[PDB]
Order: C-alpha cells, then structure tokens, then sequence
C-alpha cells in the first residue's frame, strides 16, 4: 500500500458518497467547504492545485457547476467523470434557467444508487488494481442507500397528500418531491442572481395563504431571510434550514449524505407536525 489513489470532487455530497465506495484504498476530497454556495463558487489558484494533484476528479454535470469546465480546463491529464449519468433529469420551470435540467438529483435516494454506480465504474476504470475493493464497497453502500428509502417514504407519507407543499427557497428539493409526492413552491428556482426579490416572494406568499401551507424552509448555503419574511408575513412557521447543497463540517449535525437525507426529512416531516 504506497499512496492512496487521490479524489477530488466539486462538492461535499459527492465526496462522501465517493468516500464510502473508496474505503481505504483512496482519499477523497471536496473542492468546496461545507457551507459553501456551489453553484456560483469562484475557484482559486489553491483549487487549481488540488484539483491538479488528483488522480480522479468527479463533478455533478447537469448544470449544477457553472464554474467546472472552465475550471478543469486548467487540469492537465487528470481523468474526470461526471457522476449523474443514467438519471433522468426534471427541468428547472421558470426563470432565466427554465427548461434545463434541475441539478439536484442526489435528493432522491433513488438517483443515489445510480450515482453510486457511476462512481463505482470512474473508480474500476482510473484505479483497476483495487476494483475489488470498489465494487465489495459499492454493494455496501447501496444495500445502505436502497433500505433509507422505506422508512423515509413511510413518515412522509403520514403528510395528507393534500396538504404535502414543499416551500422552500431554493427549487432544489424537485427529486424528492417528485419521489414522495409533493407539491413544490420556491422563492427562486436555482441559486444564481436574484434570490429573494419581489415577485417571488408575493407569488409565494399567494400560494401560501390560498392552501394553508403550515411551514416554509430555508438550505444551509443561502440566506435564511427570505424563508423568515415569508413566515411573519404569513400563517406559515418557519421550519428551520434544510440540507442540500452541503453536507455540515464533519463534527456538525450533517457529516454524511446520509444524514442529509434522513435530517432533510426528518425537518420536514417536523414541521409538519411528524
Ligand atoms: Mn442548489
């Protein structure tokens, strides 16, 4: 065992989803902190040199990254491999990026098992001698990934399905809202320019008083504002953040794609009264 095969990922979900199906056999790091926006980041010379001293790189795709193909134009004979290929996307529905495909499919922990695949194959092609241990370690994590998924259905499901609106603000919670059949309403459709002004939030706040929708959530990357006003403004309490774009520092409450999932639901779930 001389030197681990060395990973470099966009972001912290895919870091940890890579981690479990690396094991011991290769280190796996995220380009992005946790807490950190991912969409909009600014790489630095600094992730110029991680990324170059990779073996492996692995992104998102599916217009999550804006910055990664000008950035991985920099990198010099560092395979990548984007990791959401075989899912079907859903597309964003309004604003400047309607049309394209949402990129936030991990939320669904049926997307995961393939994305669990994708990075199972990226690892048996650029590091073949320990394939072994990938795919033993691949199986592991999926037979984790596929039994999440019951339980999570079932306490969702304990919602009315009349009453299950997601109000969020980021769109980013599409996949599992299709997954566990919510209705979705967003104070702005994808991370970019224009988030939280008006327009957005009186359309929300329409949709809101129309149903009755008792909570609305904020993510851990944006600003918690929005999700507050629209709250004091409404009969809605606000529910607290919600996990997506980042994993916590691995000392916090979320260290693990894992625990996103099941805090994201659990939160949810809460602040609809369980
Ligand atoms: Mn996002």
């Amino acid at each position: 065992t001389a030197k681990k095969f060395k990973v470099v990922t966009t972001f912290t979900i895919i870091q940890d989803i890579a981690q479990n199906i690396a094991g011991d056999v290769a280190v796996v790091e995220s380009i992005t902190k946790p807490g950190a926006e991912i969409h909009d980041y600014q790489p630095t010379p600094r992730d110029i040199v991680k990324a170059q001293s990779a073996d492996l790189i692995l992104w998102n795709g599916m217009n999550l990254e804006r910055w990664f193909e000008k950035f991985f134009e920099s990198i010099k004979d560092v395979p990548s491999a984007v990791v959401t290929a075989g899912i079907t996307p859903l597309p964003i529905r309004e604003g400047p990026y309607s049309g394209i495909a949402n990129p936030h499919a991990w939320m669904s922990p049926s997307n995961a098992l393939i994305y669990i695949e994708n990075i199972r194959k990226a690892l048996v092609e650029h590091d073949p001698a320990h394939a072994e241990t990938y795919n033993r370690n691949a199986q592991a994590y999926a037979e984790k990934i596929k039994a999440l998924d019951a339980p999570l259905r079932e306490r969702l499901s304990r919602i009315p399905a009349e009453q299950r609106w997601l109000v969020t603000s980021e769109g980013a919670f599409s996949y599992l809202a299709k997954d566990y059949g919510f209705k979705e309403v967003y104070l702005w459709p994808i991370n970019a320019e224009q988030q939280g002004i008006p327009q957005q939030v009186r359309h929300v706040i329409d949709i809101i008083r129309e149903n009755k929708i008792p909570v609305v959530f904020s993510e851990s990357t944006i600003s918690d504002k929005p999700a507050k006003q629209v709250s004091k403004e409404t009969g809605a309490q606000y529910g607290g953040v919600l996990y997506v774009d980042s994993l916590s520092g691995e000392k916090g409450p979320v260290p693990t794609y894992i625990s996103l999932i099941n805090m994201t639901v659990d939160t949810i779930a809460k602040g609809f009264g369980q």
